[PDB]
RNA sequence: AGAUUUGGACAAACUUGGUCAUUUAGAGGAACUAAUUCCGUAGGUGAACCUGCGGAA
């Protein structure tokens, strides 16, 4: 019984895929939902024979905001198989700074060398972050999370470049070692 | 109206020695020192799409 409006970041892009990813929700979870596009929104329900799982019609909401937030189909893939992960979607503004000159050397150095920094922070911490300009869309496991939100906390803050190159390094070895 | 001769000093430059001063030459004398995506959107790109502007979510 829920609805998700997808934004203009990803208009086009699911509708390419308006039903390349349909089919398959509907062959796993077959939730009630059809591509109004008049609203730009798309409510999803649980089907009379297929409501075998009360979680489906949450599961399948996440999977449509990833796909709305801008996150791709493999993520949305990894949405199904969700058994462990999380999505939190902190934006600009919750670590406040100034959003004019310092917000745009803040884009800078999360990018670093041109998505270099966002690239190598994504691999080592394990973590798929899709940062817009201000948004943070960050999925992954709890401690994975945990880990995403104090890098980014840590960057925004003021840290030397050695420090935090240092620091994914070994926290990328501690949630790689579990005994 | 408008060539030659007559001698004075400035006397250049030079000769000759003297004078004082300047260096240094080859040596030998005693010391001292050192050793991202979705867009609209101009130029175009063989054409996709890129170099540009603006927005975002």
């Amino acid at each position: 019984s829920r609805k998700i409006m997808v934004p203009p970041h990803r208009m086009t892009p699911l509708r390419n895929s308006w039903t390349k990813i349909y089919p398959p929700l509907v062959e796993h979870l077959k939730l009630q939902v059809r591509m109004n596009l008049k609203t730009k929104s798309v409510e999803l329900r649980t089907n009379p024979k297929f409501t075998t799982d009360p979680g489906a019609l949450q599961k399948g909401a996440d999977f449509i905001k990833a796909f709305t937030l801008g996150f791709d189909l493999d993520d949305s893939i990894a949405l199904l198989r969700l058994d462990d992960l999380y999505i939190e979607t902190f934006e600009v503004k919750d670590v406040k700074t100034l959003t004019g000159d310092h917000l745009s050397r803040a884009i800078g150095r999360i990018a670093g060398k041109d998505g270099k920094t966002k690239f190598a922070i994504e691999n080592a911490t394990r973590t798929r972050i899709v940062l817009a300009d201000s948004k943070i869309h960050i999925l992954g496991g709890f401690t994975h999370i945990r880990m995403a939100r104090e890098s980014v906390v840590s960057l925004i803050l003021g840290s030397p470049p050695g420090k935090v190159y240092g620091n994914l390094r070994t926290v990328a070895s501690r949630l790689k070692e579990r005994y």
